[PDB]
């Protein structure tokens, strides 16, 4: 169990103003840490941020989040379950902003909502240096799906932040998982309320209304008014200096929905065949040359925190397997790879996908 501490610097804030926090669990006699950012899509304007407000409370407030939280899947303690880093100091970060991680705006008699996902992550790492982060040697910052993103966006500014603080020997990495996403051609397609608006529209509308930051090479490259491109990690990954590990689903939930593919009724025209086909190819070439990387053939949703994440292999290795590579990497490895790409091209083709 993971216990909760709201953070003690009240200016930093979830949506509706009250303290955003994290869950906690030490390991005193290790030196590497976790810290995992939740997911759970986003909200770009008033109107449908009310709407998440009433139904989707948690990822806006604290006011009722619990006391403590199981640690699951890569956040677990026991060596059965997580084969990887079952011994590590164990961090997780509810996700209360509603801006891929990406704002730094407090609520003010001019906005009705604070974004400050960037600004919350900054301030997780600082109160926990008095915790014990300051005794670390490897800072791994995770997350799934809009935390997977989150990682690509705040992976180098945490590793900017410690150099600055003066712990210059704490090694920072990325491990981002489900938030690897294409800007490609929808299979249907309409024009930009919440559901007709492309996630290209969607974003950049969103930067303006969260005040989002993006990394700064990045930003440096597209420039102003094109920063959007910053959430797509083949256009963000090459500008990074942090080792980043990608695990990314060929055939990926969201990126379905967002391309308004709706898998139902069994069965498939030509061309939906041909459209599913091209985006697993597609996805496919935007990794070949990310060499810690994770992608199997499966219709599916986010991995890490999920407590058969053991359970999936590609090429006869699973994702834990292929994590301990990249640790050992990071000191090519015979029988110990680090770069898992399937190349069949259809959803299921792999026999060890998730049911
Ligand atoms: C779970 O919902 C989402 C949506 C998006 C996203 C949308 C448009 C552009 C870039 C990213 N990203 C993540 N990681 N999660
Ligand atoms: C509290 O957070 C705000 C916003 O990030 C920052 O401006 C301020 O310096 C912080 N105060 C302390 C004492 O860390």
């Amino acid at each position: 169990d993971l216990r909760l501490h709201l953070l003690l610097n009240t200016s930093v804030t979830c949506n509706d103003g009250s303290p955003a926090g994290y869950y906690l669990k030490e390991s005193r006699g290790s030196r590497r840490w976790l810290l995992f950012l939740e997911g759970g899509w986003y909200c770009f304007n008033r109107e449908n941020c009310d709407s998440r407000y009433d139904t989707m409370r948690r990822l806006m407030s604290s006011r009722d989040w619990p006391r403590t939280r199981t640690g699951t899947g890569i956040l677990s303690s026991q060596p059965e379950e997580n084969p990887y880093w079952w011994n590590a100091n164990m961090v997780f970060i509810p996700y209360c902003s509603s801006d891929v991680w990406s704002g730094a705006s407090s609520k003010s008699e001019k906005n009705e909502y604070a974004f400050m996902g960037a600004l919350i992550i900054q301030e997780v790492v600082r109160e926990l240096l008095g915790r014990g982060l300051s005794g670390a040697k490897v800072l791994l910052l995770a997350g799934s799906s809009a935390g997977g993103t989150g990682v690509l966006l705040n992976v180098d500014r945490v590793a900017e932040q410690l150099e600055k603080l003066g712990y210059p020997a704490i090694q920072v990495r990325g491990l981002a998982d489900s938030g690897w996403f294409l800007d490609n051609k929808q299979y249907r397609h309409t024009d930009c309320d919440t559901i007709t608006c492309a996630p290209t529209e969607a974003i950049r509308r969103g930067i303006r209304y969260w005040n989002g930051v993006v990394p700064e090479r990045c930003r440096r490259q597209f420039q102003e008014g094109e920063e959007w491109n910053c959430f797509f990690g083949y256009k963000v990954y090459p500008t990074l200096r942090s080792p980043v590990f990608v695990v990314q689903w060929l055939f990926d939930e969201a990126q379905l929905t967002v391309d308004n593919v709706h898998l139902t009724g069994q069965p498939v025209q030509e061309g939906l065949r041909l459209y599913i086909q091209n985006l697993g190819r597609e996805l496919r070439h935007t990794l070949k040359d990310v060499p810690a990387s994770f992608a199997p053939a499966c219709l599916s949703h986010e991995i890490i925190i999920r407590s058969h994440w053991t359970d999936v292999q590609v090429k006869g290795t699973s994702l834990p397997r292929a994590l301990h590579c990249w640790d050992r990497s990071l000191h090519p490895l015979k029988g110990c790879p680090v770069h898992l790409v399937d190349s069949c091209p259809w959803p299921h083709c792999n026999p060890s996908c998730p049911t």
